[PDB]
């Protein structure tokens, strides 16, 4: 085992509708975030697989780096797949890993406090972010890797200055040499979570698809 | 926990290729199944939850109605759904268990050993999308229940099955798992199926084939 890196648009400026639209004037206030941003599996507590190295204030929008660094992820994930999963192919713990949690989990969800009537947006406001199928903000498709720049490299709308700001900005938390141990059992119970709540859910690989649009991301091809 | 009932086709005649295909005659010689036919989940060995009650030759294909009575399995589910699934429903334990597998294991694949007898028909998994077509299953409460919404199921095997499910020995048993287990075979589901396209469409032309509206 060793530490992957995980990165995306949380939100895009005027891309949403409603209670989910993300503002220029909300974000500048809520970073950065006043305690480091844990990663967790659908939001559920108690299942902490990393945290958020960086928070950027994009032009598009709000970008972030993680780092997820969960000894037992590799364990269970390989578990579960069938013998003749990766067919012929090779591949390292690590590149097996990387695709399985890719497929698995391909989007992020940033979770907001409920502020109270009248209450301003500070530091505060921003909780987490789940890894999770489909997010429900336009272009939050996550992209996972072994480093750092190799997990952002693929986000081709992202600023050169604000691609600098994020890596160095990540490059001194306190949380990028951190590991997350869970139980086993606990974590299959949070990743069968994410299979349950998002059973009946139509066209995924579509809305994938689309979510990557959305974010920049050179779609993937299926004709070959 | 009262059990849970289980029912469909194992396969329907003239519909599937090759491999796949269950002739009449060969259907007629391994019926009835000459001991109980478990029911698990993916063909997994130490994952039986249920068992067949009967099995019943209809016109159209073979049919049959299981019972699945696993304590830990409503647990493992129920643990799983997030706190806003249901909305504002109360859903009891028992109507909850039966929704989430209905559309978490929505079809039933039959397997068999490799002339034909009794003893050919193996155990019968519980899945996402089995091989051969027609085969989803219903879920519910009851036997009555579960074979009801199979409408071009015959009168005549509909009424043999329900009886001969009623005398099974197999009928009340309890299937005790460690929730451990369960919850592995069940995200082992998952991560199988998680690159599945167009699966409620595939589903939708399943129910179709079964003749479920
Ligand atoms: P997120 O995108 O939710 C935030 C709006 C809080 O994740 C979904 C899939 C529940
Ligand atoms: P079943 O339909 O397979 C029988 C033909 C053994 O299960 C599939 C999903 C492998
Ligand atoms: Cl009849
Ligand atoms: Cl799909
Ligand atoms: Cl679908
Ligand atoms: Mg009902």
């Amino acid at each position: 085992m060793g530490p992957v890196y995980v990165s995306g648009y949380l939100a895009l400026y005027d891309r949403d509708g409603g209670e989910l639209a993300l503002t220029r004037e909300i974000v500048a206030a809520a970073l950065p975030p006043a305690g480091p941003l844990p990663i967790n599996i659908d939001h559920r507590p108690r299942c902490d697989i990393g945290a958020v190295l960086a928070v950027v204030d994009d032009d598009r929008g709000p970008f972030f780096l993680g780092v997820v660094n969960c000894p037992q992820l590799g364990a269970v994930l390989a578990r579960a797949v069938g013998p003749d999963f990766f067919g012929d192919m090779r591949l390292s713990d690590e590149e097996r890993l990387l695709y399985l949690l890719s497929n698995y989990l391909p989007s992020a969800s940033l979770s907001s406090r409920r502020l109270a009537p009248g209450e301003a947006p500070d530091e505060t406001l921003f909780a987490h972010v789940a890894l999770c199928v489909i997010g429900r903000r336009v272009g939050t498709i996550v992209v996972y890797d072994a480093s750092p720049e190799a997990a952002v490299a693929p986000f081709r709308q992202l600023s050169a200055r604000a691609r600098s700001e994020l890596l160095a900005r990540a490059a001194e938390s306190p949380d990028r040499e951190r590991v997350w141990h869970m139980s086993e059992e606990a974590l299959t119970r949070a990743l069968l979570s994410t299979a349950v709540n998002n059973m009946l859910l139509r066209d995924r690989w579509e809305l994938v698809a689309a979510r990557r649009r959305e974010a920049g991301v050179r779609g993937h091809t299926y004709l070959q």
